[PDB]
């Protein structure tokens, strides 16, 4: 259109695309920032980086650019690419990407009185503390600092707006609480000005069906199987197999646990004390395991039984577990001989009764040290789970 | 030749590569917009992350760059690179690159009346939802939408033409269904303004030979094998080692499935429900041979089988399944000596009977066990299978 | 130099880059377009992306670019950089990189008659179809597809030169067969223009000494020693062990060789069907082994050796495979007691016999099936091997 | 602004941006280099680079860059972008990134005399030396080099101040224990000038907390119940599977340690002495073990107990563990029979004692041995953990 | 200042940075180029790519730009950034980086004379084949190659110089032996004329310390533990599963080892035979346990052993290592009775006498293969790792 093109070749006559577009030197240009959250797409505990896509609004007043539409009937907005006219230079003060700024650069739409829009995309890649205490039961508080990078107090107005969260897509691995923001201004070493910040912090939550699912239940489960040890017979010979077998398989989770985790050094993950919990009772569970094998391989005749083992191991577990405790001269030389016989086979009863005992005592500690490891194990696993804050909540949001 | 010099001379004449070229500024441009499917590179399922190769499409006239081809006898189209004439500023809304465009600028090749055509090639990473409810029998719908950043409805007409698949390569591993497209109106916080947009949708089915032979296979029949420890005599003493080993070869397939499967909280896998379902048959074969163990090695004179369990196992579940029940003073001394080795010999006799019985019980036992067992993993992941939709539609056509 | 100055200012004299060099605007412009092969640097079968370093070749004709060398002594050749000049538009058509064009663009090369030579080095990214049917033994043809992106028939003619490969480097993993090319030409529905392209199809073979001597051998080794199991004793207590161990040590083979493979579902693969029948193998044996260890540990007095089994067994097999079979008053009060013992001891002789017949059938049975199953997994193993159509080209190329 | 418009159109006039703002052409330019730590992100031991977020910071003077605020009240300060005005050419000497100078260009602050301000950010990868002879108890000094370019001593003299900690986000992981700066001068063979850099030392102390819950204790106490083969009784049949499996685990322990560390080869780390240790502990344990069982299964008269042995070990070990060491004419014919019976069951008592004097000895060895390895395995440990230099202070500062 | 603002403006008066600098137009331009190696960055054995931090020395004579310094007092040089003069179009021929050139564009250092200096810094990936044949004791030859891209003899003639190494940082797993260069020619079919290239081979040897450490002892030890399998008695039931783990963790390790090789064709690597030695070592002792087992538990009343065995493994291979050779009517009744019991004890002795031959036959076996099997493996491993060229060299220059 010729008013288009009229209007183009006159709004660029003596423009300097680097000053500071203010009728009046003297006063800041008042500046509206605000962020609409578009897409939560990465949350790196290893490397502590939240990844997200937001839309950045900017908002100015341009003094230059004013026209009236009388004389340019058909036109009302205009549209300005990069290096054309003036853009604040805003910047993330808390990036974490090779290149410092990642916006896309897009037009700059303008009023027919001079009201300049801007809104870049950009995929930013933020570095913010990732707390892990209390995973995977655990609230993240990861903040946007933005801000001006080479104007001060005196000429750039920075003004905060509410985020926009109406075209927020659901992540389905965390859930967002909130996106609240305030406007604070600080002091640096280089200079004697203030300079306006925005920070933006963003609350997630994060849903705990698939690591309950996929780490909690099993471990759960393999733990109580390892109790089965302390029900095998002693005759069977598999009872060291079951204890060294569950170790193993345990000590897989433990590393994907520990390759999934950052290296941090500040808290204890409570994930790693359940397991450091599940490796400690299975270790007393394989030494009670041994000590119940080399009580029931007994050698006969090889000790004597101690008085105090006798009657806390026959009169007193046996009672509260309900234990029943099992129970002519050729004429002349055939009787030497059948006496000596039967001496044998006397003494072979004694040993074998001996024997017996010894079974008995080892099979008494056996399904003592059973109630008792049960007993642990269950009141450890609730206590450590139910310690983390919000579980209840955690629970009856994925759960139930 | 001098009259394309001439004609290139004319054309660059007082022209703004801003306005946009309509005769009547009041009048919107029309922009026709396509898109040319040429392959799926990538479905990231663990990112979200769909990588295609496509060709946009965009059509509009020009006021300006028309000539009369008497005059100019030779040529009858122009080329522009980026940069000197105006173009529109479509981009894709859901990006996932780290750059938000990811278009490789091309010429424009111009008609003798006006007409521009812009075929920008690229490859896109747009971050699509993706449902592993149902995998890996699952149906995936991915979105692309597209419109102008900052030309509103009042300037441009997006147009919507239908999508071309003609140079389409198949995948191999996802069957594509369709691509249609749909055009729509949306208001944004920003401005009072509508502006349109074309979203085209991408239905790919996944294919499921691979998956299957890869992982339903080999989880069936080690579950199966998983059921020979019932088939163990019990005085092998290595009843407990298939079980746990088979428990073992297992979890490193859960370990595997975790490897590839995303971890969104949204639903449970069938993959995962399927192998949770594999774990209780196997931890509960594992618990029942440890109860047949234990009544195998059963110490005679330390209990007594009880009459309900008697009339239970060794006279109903044996008639259930048709299994038979396995069965001068000198000569004095003497006399009384003999009296003593057969009475030894009775008492062992006894013993050995009752440890008979108490082993065929344990037989009996194990046989209802293996039964019930087998129908039950059968049952279960026949169920688990066959839960999913379009199952027998997914067998049938890659299978079959 | 002052005749190269004074020439380099004469020539970028009303030069219009945007301008085909051409005389007429009629004739099409003749470009000579062909390849310098140097080196394949990765062939990603999971991602069906090849990568290699290829350095392009054009050639046209300036008309505007031309001067008399007796007037400008010495000066024989002028270079131009990017965009000084006209150049063709050339770019590969299935790219597969994040920027489309992955050229490095150096200077044109004109000689004194007009002649433009260009050859721009790079890293290409190409998106070729890899058939996995016959891993390792595969022949692989990857396409690289090359053309103007705008200009058509009646403006830009390509024309093809036969590729060069005399700076080709060895790979060490792909043996180059050769590379092949067409020049194809195509035409629309508008008009009677051809439009012309120039296409390069790579052959290579893979060599199979690694993949062969890495996962063959170790695997044919292991199934092989997976048979001993037969030749164990029964009376040893480890029949289970060896072969649970075998199938766990096939597993993770089986993980770990799908982890460098693509998950296409167009066939099933040689390296999967052999790993699928090794399986299929070891888990007979086991269910074998369960078998004989049943009858191995059979009650004396549990029932009666069925007839048929006995004429099979001790009768048919065991000749076969030529086993040799095993096999006052008080005098008459002491009287009945050493009666009484004696018949104690016949019958535990009889018992004795019945064991002992029960374990020859066992071992005859184990025997048995240990033949059947060597003579199963060598002949599935030279069926499956000998199926590649260039099993004996491989093993006599690469092995000899 | 009118007055700021005048100023940026005055100022840019016969303005060169290759010219250096001197007034004599003979006197060096001083420039102040100083540098802003913001965070430590990464430190790879494998590819041996730091990566760290710095804010860059240089000041000097201009000469041309200079007016009156009388005759521009408002105006204060001008900013310029790059390449409109003269920039030090400060680079990072030791840098590891595919670009070679990763900073981001921003404005340039000037005041009203002239005065320069660049504080240009970004994420640098630096290449320093990471020593992991004491891992994880490390104390590591990555340094940092920055000088110009191209500008000698004699035409840009640079100044060190000191670096500013202020604004330092705390790690996690890595301790900070300080950076001190130093300005070096360095002459050269040409000409008595100087060519001054400034050069940075980031110390930083890792915090020993996750390392020591995930990897020393979990191999101590493995390592402590690799031990318990000894309380077992050989009649048990497990006495090598817990050892063999003990030492599966941890070599697989082992070798995925390895994976972190790099592979160079400067010196023995603490964590693999400790390791090799732990391996020839269990190694020398299974062998002890094989000895034990071969002592147990002997050969009632497969051979005679040496006299040094029976007087070593019965004599001596069990005094010094205080173990108490166990323990009508057919009247001729039944004669015969009966004495053979009886001399029979003698012989078999007599191998009775000799198999008990065996078992009695692989007892007292295992004991013995026993006490042998728990005294070493306390020793190695606590001898080889002692001796990092700081281990002392890496516990009290991250335990108590 | 003034003087050097005069001259910059006066050096650019009609210069044309396409020109070559010469005086004559038809004398070749020399052109020094060099080399200064700083550090080996990353060797990477599977891409056969070498990363390295290198100084490119460039030096040449310009014409036009000289000038009088004593009509510009102070001046003496000027600094020109890239595009507003002439450079040499040198570039790395073999390159493996995305984008083919990658050095970072630095300013250009001019004299009073008109002698030019160019040093562009930057991270050069090249590609070069590695020999992994001789793993991991190898010495490597990797090429790098430059020269002009279009330039030839008649226009621009390289030159050499030895390349710096006094800027060297150890990379600590390479050892650098040296560094030489060759500038040689090409002449064409064409036209008979120079066409200087420059090319350098950086040689690097392998510190072994590290490799050996973590692959080489741990696999010498545990195949050494291996061995024990043929001391430990047959009773205890536990020679199998020893072997068999032993021989899954070994083949895990070669499967974690392969890993970081690439599938190179060409040779048959030193490590590789090694651990397929180490593999038949294993397989084989495996297989004489299962025949000694199988000889340990041979059936007493099954065949007879033959004379050749008789002899050869009883007389002779005991002779060979000295293991000892190891060895009224009532009464009728009552007669009759004892006579039958003491037969059945004599014939049950007789039985008994068998078993003790054939258990002396296995032991025998056992002995007879722990010495040949120790012997084979020593002989074995002391080859491989001998055979390797500079093996003594490597290790005298690392372990001590
Ligand atoms: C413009 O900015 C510079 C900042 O360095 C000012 O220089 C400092 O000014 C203060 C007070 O005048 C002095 O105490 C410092 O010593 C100065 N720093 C140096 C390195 O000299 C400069 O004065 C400012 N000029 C104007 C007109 O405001
Ligand atoms: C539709 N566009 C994309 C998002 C907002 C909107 C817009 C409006 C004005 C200037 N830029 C962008």
């Amino acid at each position: 259109g010729e008013f288009q093109r009229k209007l183009y070749k006159e709004l660029v006559k003596n423009y300097n695309p680097l000053e500071r577009p203010v009728a009046n030197d003297s006063q800041p240009l008042t500046v509206y920032f605000s962020l609409s959250l578009l897409q939560i797409m990465d949350v790196d505990e290893k490397n502590q980086v939240l990844t997200t896509n937001i839309w950045l609004q900017m908002s100015w007043t341009d003094h230059y650019l004013q026209w009236n539409v009388s004389e340019y009937p058909g036109v009302k907005t205009v549209r300005f690419p990069d290096g054309q006219i003036w853009k604040p230079d805003i910047l993330l003060y808390n990036s974490a990407d090779e290149r410092f700024d990642a916006t896309f650069h897009t037009n700059v739409l303008v009023n027919s009185s001079g009201h300049c829009q801007y809104l870049p995309p950009g995929i930013f890649k933020s570095s913010c503390y990732i707390d892990v205490r209390w995973f995977p039961f655990d609230v993240q508080h990861c903040k946007l600092k933005f801000g001006s990078w080479s104007y001060g107090g005196w000429s750039l107005d920075l003004q905060m707006q509410e985020a926009d969260i109406s075209g927020y897509i659901p992540n389905g691995e965390w859930d967002l609480v909130g996106i609240p923001g305030k406007r604070s201004e600080r002091f640096y070493e280089c200079c004697k000005e203030p300079y306006p910040d925005v920070t933006f912090t963003v609350t997630m939550r994060r849903r705990t069906l698939y690591y309950g699912l996929n780490l909690l239940i099993p471990c759960v489960l393999i733990s109580a199987l390892a109790l089965l040890v302390f029900l095998l017979p002693a005759d069977s010979g598999e009872k060291i197999s079951l204890g060294i077998t569950v170790l193993l398989s345990l000590t897989v989770f433990m590393l994907l646990v520990a390759e999934i985790m950052p290296a941090t050094s500040d808290s204890v993950p409570l994930i790693a004390q359940y397991f450091a919990s599940t490796m400690i009772i299975v270790g007393l569970s394989v030494v009670v395991t041994v000590i119940v094998l080399q009580y029931h391989h007994h050698d006969p005749d090889g000790g004597k039984m101690p008085k105090w083992t006798r009657v806390i191991l026959l009169n007193w577990c046996a009672w509260f577990l309900r234990m029943k405790r099992p129970g002519d001269p050729d004429l002349a030389k055939i009787l030497e001989e059948v006496r000596y016989i039967a001496n044998r086979f006397r003494c072979q009863d004694e040993s074998e009764a001996v024997c017996s005992e010894w079974k008995f005592a080892a099979c008494v500690v056996d399904r003592l040290c059973l109630m008792a490891f049960s007993v642990f194990t269950i009141i450890c696993t609730i206590g450590i789970l139910m310690s983390a804050p919000n579980f209840v909540e955690a629970v009856s949001k994925d759960f139930a």
